[PDB]
């Protein structure tokens, strides 16, 4: 299993990212968002707009998980080390999920500052990764 390079980033980073943005099939209109965010990030942060979002992702990624792991013939909530795969899709998946729920009036505005927010280790998507070590931790 692989994706395919975004064509402006050349970025599978970035196609991972506009599936989880996509809705109804509106990809062109899943992809104006992402590139358009991308150029918001680039205006207000002056940076690569690739540098902003793997600094989010850097920070939103989970290591530890706790998850059902049936032992004995129980049921236990239990603390493990999240994947490679698994820590991206998370990430991408809290920076998309929290991003919708934001109250900026656009959904390019809305990702843009999720990512410049979660860039900077705040944000929904920085505390959902948070929450996520914490219950990883006492479990």
């Amino acid at each position: 299993r692989d994706v395919l390079p975004d064509p402006i980033y050349n970025s599978k980073l970035v196609t991972r990212l506009i599936n989880k943005i996509m809705i109804d099939g509106k990809k062109s209109k899943a992809q104006k968002i992402l590139y358009t965010a991308f150029d918001i990030i680039r205006e207000r942060t002056g940076k690569d707009p690739m540098e902003v979002f793997e600094q989010a992702l850097k920070n939103v990624m989970p290591v530890l998980e706790v998850r059902a792991r049936r032992v004995g013939g129980a049921n236990y909530q239990v603390p493990v080390e999240v994947r490679p795969d698994r820590r991206v899709s998370l990430g991408l998946r809290w920076l998309v999920q929290y991003a919708r729920l934001r109250n900026e009036k656009t959904m390019e505005e809305r990702l843009a500052n999720e990512i410049m927010d979660a860039a900077n280790n705040t944000g929904a998507a920085v505390k959902k990764r948070e929450d996520t070590h914490k219950m990883a931790e006492a479990n």
